[PDB]
């Protein structure tokens, strides 16, 4: 039978030298396969925190609460922990820092009803949005699993999402990490701190093929936030999809 | 709005080279030149014209997206990179003149000229063969005519569709880390040497539009280009040491 998906334990390694416990999920693009160290927390749901504003951008952009990529969403003056958020933010800086109020107020514009349709027309996880409706992604009952993830990306790498081009393209842009001369990363965190449970999700474009990935692990303090990325890039490192 | 700030060429003497890099900072509407004249003179663009070249192509459909792949025509190249399949994200990267001068040739001369003239683009001359009057032909662009050009295509000012400049400045991204975005595209022309690296540097608020272009009488100092540019962006604390 074609096993779209494979367990390599070995990548569980990544997760024992830092104490931690997680998932990553690994999609080839070219091969139409994918590769995950934990088959069952691979298809587990969870918050999808700051990865949330993946979908949230290309809702508020196809729905005109946000113009292009410079319109400025002025800072409303309350002073946050976070200093990066206590300014005027665009989409690109607002992804960047992760400004969870500006999305709040996207949420707000776009609204319970047309959120919810958004979500079902993206077939996005569970596609519930219980909760308050600048918050349901971080405290809500949506929920989504790494796989899924990883579907609605290819849908968005692929302009598949049932948005325009143009806000699919905007995102992309907005989600770009990392690019040098071996890749581009475009991709997006996310926190939640009930449970404790990191993300990081996006792609790798190579010359000839791109990789989808999807990981989260669990997050007890924040200082394990860099294993995220840490943890993810030693995965892609051994599978030779990125160098040493 | 000129300034000339000679400091700069301890960066090209360094390396026994000489050139002029061109910066341009777009909220202080600003222009900053180790060198006012040799900022406006104009050389062939070579592979710098792949950028209008892209756009071009784009909004006339010859090029679908920047995924469609332009297969090999299997004449072997001495850059092997040309000798395989291309899309316009990788035909950018490794400076695919094969890929380009078949574009050049769907797009036609007619179309090619008018489309120059509306993109105001050097002394928007075509003049030569079709598929190579960039490389050997008649059109020339000073440094400050690439900058003009460059920020309208940022603004997506140019006459051609918002997809189309979307898609060319995706092509263009060379690099990106939490500090800085780099857009931009080399060049090298051979006849005379010149060496060209032209785009910008985007900041959380602000971007800094440059242009560089230097004697390159061999290939060994083809990465004098970044090198030499860099240097000038971290003496103006654009970008980190």
């Amino acid at each position: 039978v074609a096993k779209e998906w494979q367990e390599n334990k070995s990548w569980n390694a990544h997760f024992t030298e830092h104490k931690s416990q997680g998932v990553v999920v690994l999609w080839n693009e070219n091969k139409q396969q994918g590769f995950t160290n934990n088959l069952k927390r691979a298809n587990q749901a969870f918050l999808p925190a700051s990865t949330f504003k993946i979908p949230n951008s290309l809702i508020a952009l196809d729905l005109g609460v946000v113009k292009d990529e410079h319109q400025v969403f002025k800072w409303d003056g309350q002073t946050r922990d976070i200093a990066t958020w206590n300014r005027d933010h665009n989409l690109i800086t607002a992804m960047k820092y992760s400004v969870v109020p500006v999305y709040q107020e996207f949420a707000r514009q776009i609204g319970e009803a047309r959120m919810s349709k958004m979500l079902h027309a993206f077939d996005y996880g569970n596609e519930d949005i219980s909760g308050n409706v600048d918050s349901f992604w971080l405290d809500g009952g949506i929920r989504i699993s790494a796989t899924e993830q990883i579907s609605f990306l290819r849908k968005l790498y692929h302009n598949k999402l049932h948005v325009s081009e143009r806000s699919q393209r905007i995102v992309k842009q907005a989600m770009l990490t990392e690019a040098n001369g071996d890749y581009i990363i475009r991709a997006k965190t996310g926190y939640s701190t009930k449970p404790k449970i990191g993300w990081w999700v996006g792609w790798v474009e190579l010359d000839d093929n791109v990789w989808f990935f999807a990981m989260n692990m669990d997050m007890p303090t924040s200082d394990g936030l860099g294993l995220r990325q840490a943890i993810t890039k030693e995965v892609l490192k051994q599978e030779k999809i990125i160098p040493f």
